[PDB]
């Protein structure tokens, strides 16, 4: 249901199965792909609607000071360090700028982490206390440890006590992050033939590089 | 370079003395800055470390270590501590043994002439753009864009490096390292690929970039 690693392509989705391959496969091969084909057809319609009409100058992409006017789901406003990590999500090498699918995908990642948030919310205090963090990660497909856990909050929440939407947002934007960038390091052909994703593992990787950040 | 440090004569240990340290100091990355100590570099850390580990615990915490003075006027602040630390403590046990702080008392020494190498004007203080060949002649062989962020993450809002925030710096690069053997000596990912600088300055090229 919550899985970033296998996600079931749904019923109505905006793409017919001949479509997939009509993908590059720069966007085929990532490890998000399978998020385009979650949505359905008048999202889409609706998505590609709003790109247009904030890409002024026609190049087909989006930089952060667009991303940041975007309405998202549960009517979230990206901050400025929230909004470069999710950039970094999909422009891997700096550009600044973004396609149009991988505004698409990073809208339905939001999408998830707010449904995920509301649905973890069991209390209805509108906030999730620091030791709920894991095992919503867990639902992710985030794999860490308590101490991860507890890290990430401090890391996040700007202070506050508890982990409002925005601090679980910028949580899950980091998450993304890294494992885009633990496919940018394993890409390189030095490390031998890659291994298949293992989520158990790559948490490990998630762990280590969370302590880092202290 | 960092990982190339000849040897000196008047090292602290003769040729048998290394086949005897402990397997968990032998076998690390940093290993190699030990016998770059010269014997009265030893007697000096040994007498200091001794005179800090009040309950003769043969270790060395986090407060002890900021007592000490580095080299070059070098002072950690909290923050920088834990990085340093952290190089060598890699399960959160709080402490480091003292062989650990001898190599990391000697990676400060050697980024300090380092700093002093790359400081032609004599300011005290390195410019922004001087930071990435300073950096390169460590061994850490990063790119623009990482030089200038790591300068942003630790100068305390100045506009200069000076020589605390190239000690920062140099934590978190080090740090990086013993992440990345944490990271690489995971048996799923097979036999650890023989180190390579190249390699791993884009690891933590990578890595900077998530501190944004
Ligand atoms: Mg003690
Ligand atoms: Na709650
Ligand atoms: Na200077």
């Amino acid at each position: 249901n919550f899985c970033l690693w296998n996600l079931q392509p749904i019923q109505g989705s905006w793409m017919g199965a001949a479509c997939i391959y009509q993908m590059p496969p720069s966007v085929r091969n990532t490890w998000w792909f399978p998020l385009l084909n979650t949505i359905p057809l008048d999202q889409y319609t609706r998505i590609y609607q709003w790109f247009m009409g904030v890409d002024r100058d026609r190049s087909g992409t989006l930089e952060i000071n667009e991303l940041m006017m975007g309405q998202f789901p549960g009517g979230i406003r990206l901050s400025p360090q929230t909004a470069l990590r999710m950039m970094r999500i999909f422009d891997t090498d700096f550009n600044g700028h973004i396609s149009f699918y991988e505004f698409m995908a990073m809208y339905k990642f939001m999408e998830l982490a707010y449904n995920l948030f509301v649905m973890n919310d069991r209390n209805r205090s509108g906030t999730l206390e620091p030791h709920e963090i894991l095992p919503a990660l867990q639902q992710l497909g985030f794999y860490i440890n308590q101490r991860t856990s507890l890290l990430l909050h401090r890391l996040f929440a700007r202070g506050m006590a508890f982990c409002d939407l925005n601090c679980w947002i910028a949580i899950c934007a980091f998450a993304a992050q890294t494992r885009s960038a633990y496919q940018m390091i394993f890409m390189n052909p030095y490390y031998g033939p890659m291994k298949p994703f293992n989520p158990m593992e790559f948490g490990k990787f998630l762990d280590v590089v969370t302590s880092l950040l202290e």
